[PDB]
């Protein structure tokens, strides 16, 4: 589904993926602030961009990161699934 | 294999989109280098990111630019399509 707390594990997902691309080990505290943007077409959900504002411990003390995660919804062929892609992980204030 | 003509058009698009968004009048000349990064998941293409290094005339002087084009692929459902969007078009100085 969308929201609920899926937005938690998605931020969790983004962190990890900043730990490869930039080879770090941040630990995830919590999500602060999230924007969800979804596209439907004749009630088939296509696509969702999540602008997450995040809080993780950069090897030590809590900090503020702005992440952009894009999830592409695969509807029926060949099974319903999701494609998660981190595409911006840029600490802010 | 990257296809040169297809990239060349993708770059023509980059320059057109930049001219719209910033009331500039850059004149495309050629594409110099490109990196092309695509995802396929559950036997369907998902998206492709295009990093273009690009030569355009500016008031008549050929400078280099660098653009990021993202192409999202709609595959089967509501017709096969590709949605392009320009993100980041800056000179290479």
């Amino acid at each position: 589904a969308s929201n609920s707390l899926e937005i938690e594990e998605l931020a969790r997902f983004a962190v990890d993926e900043h730990n490869k691309k930039e080879n770090a080990l941040l630990e995830f505290v919590r999500v602060v602030k999230a924007k969800e943007q979804a596209n439907l077409y004749l009630s088939t959900p296509i696509d969702t961009m999540y602008y997450l504002t995040l809080e993780a411990k950069d090897g030590g003390k809590k900090k503020l990161y702005e992440a952009k995660v894009w999830v592409k919804h695969i509807m029926y062929y060949p099974k319903t699934a999701n494609f998660k892609e981190l595409q911006e992980f840029k600490p802010v204030g």
